[PDB]
This record gives C-alpha cells, structure tokens and sequence, in this order.
C-alpha cells in the first residue's frame, strides 16, 4: 500500500473551491494518471464538527469499487489539510449535459436510470449512507457513463448550481420532507424524479415558489407532458408514489419494459 505525499501530484486548475477547500485537476508526477485532488481544510472540518463522519465516509467510499459510483483511490493529510484523490470524470456532470440539450432522448435517459439503478443497487447491499441524488452529483467518464459523486453527508459541495435558490427541494421525497423516518426507498422516489427531468427538462414538482413545491410534492401532484410515451409514463408513476413500501424494487426498474427497450446499456 503506497503512502502518498502533496509532493507526488502535478496540481493543475481548480474544478471547484469552497468555504471548505478546494478541488484540482491533477495527474501524479510519476505515471502521469490523470486524477481529481480535493483538498480540505482541517480547521473548516473541526469547525463545523464534521471530522469523525468525514474520515467515516473517506474510508466507506475508499473501499467501494463499481463502474458507476466514482472510485476515491487514496488519500492522506498534513498539519491543516486533508487530501483525497479522486477519479477524473472528463465529461463533466449531467447536470451541464441537461442545460447543453435541454432534456434527453428516451435512449439516453433509460441508460442513464439503468446505470444509476446498478450503482444504487450496489449502494443498498453495502448500506452506504448518501444525500439525496440529483444531476449534480452525476458525472460523466470517458465512455459517457454514469459516476456518482459527491455523495457524502459530512460537506457540502461547492457547486454554483445557479437555478432558483439551493434547488435541492425538487428531489427530496414526502416521507423526508414530512418528518418521517425514510429507508432505501427514497432512491426510488429520486430516480423518479430524475428520470422524469431527464425526458422533460424540468423536476415534476418545480414550482415558482418552495411553498407550491412542499405542498405539490407531498400530495404527488404533477403532470406529464403530451410528448412523454406510455412506457416512461409507466415507470416514472411507479416511481414516485407517496407510501414508499408502493415503489419497486431497484430489480423491477431494471426489468421494466420501457428501459429493456431503451437502454443501451443491457
Ligand atoms: O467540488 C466538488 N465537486 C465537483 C467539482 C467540479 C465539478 N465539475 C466538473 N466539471 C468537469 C469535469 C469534472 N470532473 C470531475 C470532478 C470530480 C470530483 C472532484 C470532487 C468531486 C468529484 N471528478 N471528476 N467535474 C463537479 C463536481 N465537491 C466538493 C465537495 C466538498 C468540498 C469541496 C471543496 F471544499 F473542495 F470545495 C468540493
Ligand atoms: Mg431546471
């Protein structure tokens, strides 16, 4: 097992920066591996009381290995920083891709909800604890496949998301939202939601102000577009129900017709 040092790394632009530290495109001196450095700072960690459950998830996610959950492949720390060195997904995050197209063919979103229902599934058998899924969390790699990122509940990504104001509300599922107690089933609700950006372009639930959005999420009030097909419409109205113990298994949305059809990826 290799002990690395700050020393190893070409440090090249930074791909975001934050209250908390900063992340760099990088390779390592030696090989030339092109990789992610996030940088965090020690004292922003002990101020915020979150040093314990970071260096928890560090090691969780050190030891994942799936192609659709990005790979953290060391880290380590001096006096004031904490390191971690990350897979470098060059085709940036759905998110983007979103805005670049505006909403995507029923090919590409099957494929996209098929790599995250795997990745999601992996994520269940290991019981990894994560934040709420949304286009920002995914990244793309070189064969355009899902990563997801960022995931961890102990800080916050720095991200300029722009739209609206924190933007996180359009994901979260009744059960959160109410002050219940939620389970895995909340994936099910989020790929819901997801799938249904992807095709659309916008969350079902968006809404001008936050108090139209709480009330439309928790009464599952939304609509489809005339555009979107009976198969997608199937799954998505599978997807988002209010009683959590209605939604499918991740295995159900692997096997569903409409992402048999579509998907790219079998
Ligand atoms: O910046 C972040 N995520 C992030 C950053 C940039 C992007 N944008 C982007 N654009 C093009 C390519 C690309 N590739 C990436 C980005 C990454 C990781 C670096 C950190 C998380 C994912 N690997 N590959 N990313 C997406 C997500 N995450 C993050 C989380 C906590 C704390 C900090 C900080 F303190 F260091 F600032 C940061
Ligand atoms: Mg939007």
């Amino acid at each position: 097992k290799r002990q690395w040092a700050l020393e190893d790394f070409e440090i090249g632009r930074p791909l975001g920066k934050g209250k908390f530290g900063n992340v760099y495109l990088a390779r390592e001196k030696q090989s030339k591996f092109i990789l992610a450095l996030k940088v965090l700072f020690k004292a922003q960690l002990e101020k915020a009381g979150v040093e314990h459950q970071l260096r928890r998830e560090v090691e969780i996610q050190s030891h994942l290995r799936h192609p659709n959950i990005l790979r953290l492949y060391g880290y380590f720390h001096d006096a004031t920083r904490v390191y971690l060195i990350l897979e470098y997904a060059p085709l940036g995050t759905v998110y983007r891709e979103l805005q670049k197209l505006s909403k995507f063919d029923e090919q590409r979103t099957a494929t996209y909800i098929t790599e995250l229902a795997n990745a999601l599934s992996y994520c269940h058998s290991k019981r990894v604890i994560h934040r709420d899924i949304k286009p920002e969390n995914l990244l793309l790699g070189s064969a355009g496949e899902l990563k997801i990122a960022d995931f961890g509940w102990s800080v916050h990504a720095p991200s300029s998301r722009r739209d609206t104001l924190c933007g996180t509300l359009d994901y979260l599922p009744p059960e959160m939202i109410e002050g219940r107690m939620h389970d895995e089933k909340v994936d099910l609700w989020s790929l819901g939601v997801l799938c249904y950006e992807f095709l659309v372009g916008k969350p079902p639930f968006e809404a001008n102000t936050y108090q139209e959005t709480y009330k439309r999420i928790s009464r599952v009030e939304f609509t489809f577009p005339d555009f979107v097909t009976e198969g997608a419409r199937d799954l998505i109205s599978r997807l988002l129900k209010h009683n959590p113990s209605q939604r499918p298994m991740l295995r159900e949305v692997l096997e569903h017709p409409w992402i048999t059809a579509n998907s790219s990826k079998p």
